[PDB]
Order: structure tokens, then sequence, then C-alpha cells
């Protein structure tokens, strides 16, 4: 019926020796895949947070919560479901990419098992892949990320690799800690 | 009265199953920071090197002796020691800064105890700083640098962000792999 999704932000960064740790941070809620709520986390809840009172079927099946963290500049993020560590990582920082299944469910069980999507820098392919599917919640996070090259800062996207016959494919790329590609079901 | 450096080059590339391991590799004998001696080893000594006869005491101290290695293409340098470690990475290497003080072993006591530096692509910020001081040994190493831009090679250098008052600071951007940072003290 209803449940909540709890959990705290860590900062791993020498006790802000840098100084470089920003006041807030932004969580987001997603619900298969889709982004339906937001919250700024901050020393005043503590580096805590929690989403009330959720759904925990949507029509018979389980909803996967899922959380990601909107990029923080010189921070790499790993995400442990619910525990968010921010990593100082000057200069580098990460990427998390979900899969959104547009299609009511499985109805008309053509969803493949799982997807290829690729990393892009500033257009040009990175090497990095990923497999998404239902073991790893279709999430996955990069690390090692430059910033900058030569003074500019570099733009991260994603383009999914795998051709899914009956599925038109449309990708955000407006947050690189938030990156979610949506796959909509057209026969 | 007499002392001497020896260790080992250690090559992690599926032993050359690519066939870009060079023929030789540079390592430079740093005396607390200061660059000494150079000797070039091959694999006629088996990778093994040694800086035989070498004062112990400079100027009223035991010296601190490290090694550093000159920046070999698509290799990415560890130094653990007198152990000097190179990892095939195509497309991306390692870059070494050390801090070299030269105020007579801090006789005035005017050494600040901590420095940040900022490594810079071909002369713009990259955003990744680095702190030295006597726990880590003045030195560090920077991973993960692309080696190329636009199909240009990229030109490394270090700069010192840190005003050390007292001190002019000089910056030899040679080699990537021995970057030095020295300092004199200037009343």
């Amino acid at each position: 019926e209803t449940t909540s999704s709890i959990g705290e932000k860590v900062w791993d960064d020498k006790d802000n020796q840098d100084g470089k740790r920003p006041e807030k941070v932004s969580v987001n809620l997603l619900a298969n895949g889709e982004k339906v709520k937001t919250l700024d986390v901050t020393s005043e809840t503590n580096w805590k947070y929690e989403f009330k009172d959720l759904p925990k079927y949507d029509e018979g099946k389980k909803i996967e919560y899922t959380v990601t963290e909107d990029h923080v500049k010189d921070y790499t993020t790993d995400i442990n479901g619910t525990t968010i560590t921010n990593k100082y990582t000057p200069g580098e920082t990460s990427a998390t990419v979900t899969k959104n299944w547009d299609d009511n469910n499985n109805q008309d069980g053509k969803r493949p098992t799982e997807i290829k999507v690729e990393l892009y820098q500033d257009g040009k392919a990175t090497g990095k892949t990923a497999i998404l599917n239902e073991s790893n919640n279709w999430t996955h996070t990069w690390t090692g990320l430059d910033e900058k090259a030569k003074g500019q800062q570099v733009k991260y996207t994603v383009e999914e690799l795998t051709k899914v016959k009956g599925y038109t494919t449309h990708v955000d790329n407006n947050d690189m800690g938030n990156l979610i590609t949506t796959n909509k079901y057209t026969p």
C-alpha cells in the first residue's frame, strides 16, 4: 500500500579541509526510472531526507524506487541504496544514468531484458558503456570524468546503443547527475 | 656516511601484448625534491636500477631520496618507494610533481607546512588541485590524463596556488613525469 524512502547524504572530503563543500544538494526520487519528486538536503535537516507516504504497487506491480543526486561540482557521487556519498575529487566528477520504460508496464511483453548505453563527452563517444537491466535497477554511475577540457566545461550525454524495435527513444541530458533515458512503446 | 638506492621497473601490460612497451625508461633520483641524477633502465639490467655511492647526509639532514620516471607514452606511472609500476593505458598517462624546498633545511622556520598546486592543460586550469606536505613527501601523482586534444599533444604544467611569504617560486615543466616546483628562501 504505502511506504517511505529514508536516507542520508555523507560527505567524504577530509572534513571539508578545502572548504569546497556546498550548503545543499538536491535528491531526486525515481519511480520506475521516472523522476517524480525532489528535495533539497541540508545541515538543517542534518543531511537526512525522507519521501513520505508513497504507493508500493502500481496496478499490481511493485514500484521500483531509486534516488539520484543533481551534479555537485568537484564531487564524485556514489549512491548505495538510499545512502548517498559525495567524495571530494577536484576537477573530476560522476555521471548517473537511469532507464525509463514508457510502455504501460510490459503489457505486450516486448520489453527487452536489457539495453546498452554509452557515455558521450562533448559529442565524442567515450567507450564507457553500461548494460542496464533488472539486476542493477536499470541504473549505473560512471566515475573519473573530467569536468574541464582546456578551460572549457565538458558536456556529457548518453545515447542508447541497443535498437529496440517498437520503441522510440528520447534522452534528458540536463544534469549529468540525473541523466534519464526513456523508451516509449509505439507499435 | 654513504648510501645507495635500488629498485625495479615493473610493467603491467600483459607482457607487452600490444607491443607498446618502450626500449627503456628514464628514472630520476631526487634528493629532498631536487633532481641530482638520472639513469636509463633497460631489460639488459632486468629492469632494475641502482644509484650507488650517495652521500647519506647533507647540510644537517639525512637526505630524503625519491625516484620519479620520465613520461612514457601510453603508460600511467605509479611510484611505491623505489618500485616504479607502469600500467598500459592507451591515450592517457600520469603526471608527477615534487616540491623542492631550498631554505637550508628550514633553518629560519619560515616554511609553510602545506602548499597547494594545480595541474594545467595547455595553459588552462583543470581544477585538479593537490596539497603537498611532509606527510606525502611533498609529492603527488595525477592519473587519467589525456595525452591528446583535437589530435594534438597536450602540454601539462603545474602552478603553485599558495603564496609563500619570503619565498620565490620556479617551476620546471619539461617532463610531466617529473614536474618540480622549487621554492627558494629569499628573506
